């Protein structure tokens, strides 16, 4: 399983615009923009865990594929999230207040590539094994 590992952010495109679309205020966008998180992905049986570690904020989710769960996001949104596997890509949708965002996690070569979309905005974040 190409996703298991500890992954360090190495590049990011359009993350500020994405955060704006999420409703994140300026001071918090400022901190989030300069963060270089680690993403730690593990699996045991049916249960996938994704841990994000950074100096300004840590988060953790554990989920079963196809099973909706409640999540509090890093920016404090209370969302309903569902994550499925579609041709080897982990696809997560977060829904709240009639809005939604999609986060796709893909393995490409040596990279974990994460594409985040909300409205017209597409952010791409690349991570490499720690
Ligand atoms: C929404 C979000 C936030 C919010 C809090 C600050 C304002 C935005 N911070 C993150 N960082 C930078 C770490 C420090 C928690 C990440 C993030 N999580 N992993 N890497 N980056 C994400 C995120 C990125 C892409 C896909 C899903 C979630």
């Amino acid at each position: 399983d190409a996703f298991v590992g500890t992954w360090k952010l190495v590049s990011s495109e359009n993350f500020d615009d994405y955060m704006k679309e999420l409703g994140v205020g300026f001071a918090t966008r400022k901190m989030g923009g300069m963060a270089k998180p680690n993403c730690i992905i593990s699996v045991n049986g049916d249960v996938i865990t994704i841990k994000t570690e950074s100096t300004l904020k840590n988060t953790e989710i554990s989920f079963i594929l196809g099973q909706e769960f409640d999540e509090v996001t890093a920016d404090d949104r209370k969302v309903k999230s569902t994550i499925t596997l579609d041709g080897g890509v982990l696809v997560q949708v977060q829904k709240w207040d009639g809005k939604s965002t999609t986060i796709k996690r893909k393995r490409e070569d040596d990279k974990l590539v994460v594409e985040c979309v909300m409205k017209g905005v597409t952010c791409t974040r690349v991570y490499e094994r720690a």
